[PDB]
DNA sequence: ATGTAGACTATAGTCGACA
DNA sequence: TTGTCGACTATAGTCTACA
């Protein structure tokens, strides 16, 4: 599947971990269902941008740091 | 009305007019549908990442660049 | 904590027509 | 050239439940 989608997932995980949160934690804060989040980390589902906008806000990270991390990441 | 969303659409249209592509022109290059590229650009309808990613390709815009451009457009 | 399965519902995308 | 309307098909995002 998608080159990007995967990298995205890979960044979310890292952030989520750094912050030391469990999946259900974030699910709550993001107001998403836990399962979805698993799908995202493990298998890189597609998510929508409304979905991302929640999760950014769930990790309590700036929609700017994410993207930044994301770039250095994308850089291989 | 997702902040992140309108800020995604704007960049799309910006890139598209710079590249002087038409929406149809985009529709082709993104293997996606005119009416949708319409919806995104015009009324904050909610694309996904695969959709996004395709779009970057339709614009012939490197992901890095898109996000870079994007970032800057938040910070206004 | 996390992964996954399946039934389900909501909304992402397709298409063809016409201001 | 692009937005909108309406009826489509496709899937994202939920939920229960068990290893």
């Amino acid at each position: 599947e998608s080159f990007l989608l995967s990298k995205v997932s890979f960044v979310i995980k890292k952030i989520r971990l750094e912050k030391g949160m469990t999946q259900e934690d974030l699910a709550y804060k993001s107001n998403l269902d836990r399962t979805f989040i698993s799908g995202i980390e493990r298998n890189s589902r597609n998510l929508t941008i409304k979905s991302l906008e929640l999760i950014m806000k769930g990790l309590e990270v700036s929609d700017v740091v994410f993207f930044e991390m994301l770039i250095k990441e994308i850089l291989k």
